[PDB]
């Protein structure tokens, strides 16, 4: 990847300045990769504060993105996403513009990892109160996103993050996009197997635009995911013939220990029509309720080998 920074507009380059890290305030550990995932690479990283302090990072390579014109828009993001604070929003700490390669994001590095793997974790015990809880604090981040105009497009819990005082953290909001853009429009995914299908809302499967009432679909099934304890939604359904399962008349089954009403809230988020469908707003006021019914005593126990259901 060539990235010919002298093709940029010059009143973004200037925009920018205050977003853009530069090497001798970074290093990045390519030797010590946390994970790859649908759109990009996450390595260890080491940034200089103001004072010259040492600052543990977690650095992300936007690999989707190749051409100018991309860099562009992202950068533009990137002037947005620098302004965002809340505490249950993952901060931009800064951009790598990179002549050479994709660019790269700088995020704080997360202690505790994603909310997925901390659910699933055999040795945590987690009660209804413990993933509702968890649940309502991404509902949170979402409204500050919502508030902002800002859509995430892949919503999911691998994208929550716990830091140190395992508060929950949305990330990787808006950072998807040019990798839809491309798998959508490839005919290497014609089938749309390299896509996240399974939290993607029906017109979002069908339009490929995402709006934040599609974030919301994808809330749902984080929702799940969270009562779960982190099973995989739709086994065996992995394309964009999930579109014909769903238009069977079908969605997630309820997990043994969801509540009933916050099953009724995740089919709200299904609803099929997306403008019916809760704000993140009316989530967050819905789920506090929820929430505030239980006391901490319902341990939600899953088992590996298969997802237990509501079934008395
Ligand atoms: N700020 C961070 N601190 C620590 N680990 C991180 C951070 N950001 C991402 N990771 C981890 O790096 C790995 C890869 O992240 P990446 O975001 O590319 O994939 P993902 O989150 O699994 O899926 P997706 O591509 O849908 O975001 C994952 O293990 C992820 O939890
Ligand atoms: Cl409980
Ligand atoms: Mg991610």
């Amino acid at each position: 990847v060539h990235i010919d920074l002298s093709a940029l507009n010059p009143e973004l380059v200037q925009a920018v300045q205050h977003v853009v890290i530069g090497p001798s305030s970074l290093i990045v550990h390519f030797n010590e990769v946390i994970g790859r995932g649908h759109f990009g690479c996450v390595y260890h990283g080491t940034l200089l504060d103001n004072d010259g302090k040492k600052i543990h990072c977690a650095v992300k390579s936007l690999n989707r993105i190749t051409d100018i014109g991309e860099v562009s828009q992202f950068l533009t993001e990137g002037i947005i996403m620098k302004d965002f604070s809340h505490p249950n929003v993952l901060s931009l700490l800064g951009i790598c513009l990179r002549s050479e390669g994709s660019p790269l994001v700088v995020l704080p590095y997360m202690k505790h990892g994603d909310l997925r793997n901390f659910i699933r974790n055999e040795t945590h015990n987690p009660t209804v109160k413990d993933l509702i809880g968890f649940g309502l604090q991404v509902a949170k981040g979402m409204k500050f996103l919502a508030s902002k105009k800002f859509v995430h497009r892949d919503l999911a819990a691998r994208n929550c993050m716990l830091d140190e005082k395992f508060t929950v953290k949305v990330a990787d909001f808006g950072l998807a996009r040019d990798m839809y853009d491309k798998e959508f429009d490839s005919v290497h995914n014609k089938t749309g197997a390299k896509l996240p299908v399974k939290w993607m809302a029906l017109e979002s499967l069908q339009t490929q635009k995402f709006t934040t009432k599609s974030d919301v679909w994808s809330f749902g099934v984080l929702l799940w995911e969270l009562m779960t304890r982190g099973a995989p939604p739709y086994p065996d359904v992995n394309t964009f013939d999930i579109t014909v399962y769903l238009l069977q008349g079908r969605r997630l089954l309820q997990p043994e220990y969801c509540p009933d009403p916050l099953y009724e809230v995740m089919l709200k988020c299904w609803h099929p029509k997306a403008e019916m469908r809760p704000s993140f707003s009316e989530l967050v006021s819905r789920i506090s309720a929820i929430f505030s019914t239980f006391i901490g005593e319902h341990y939600v126990h899953v088992n590996a080998t298969y997802v237990n259901v509501k079934e008395g």
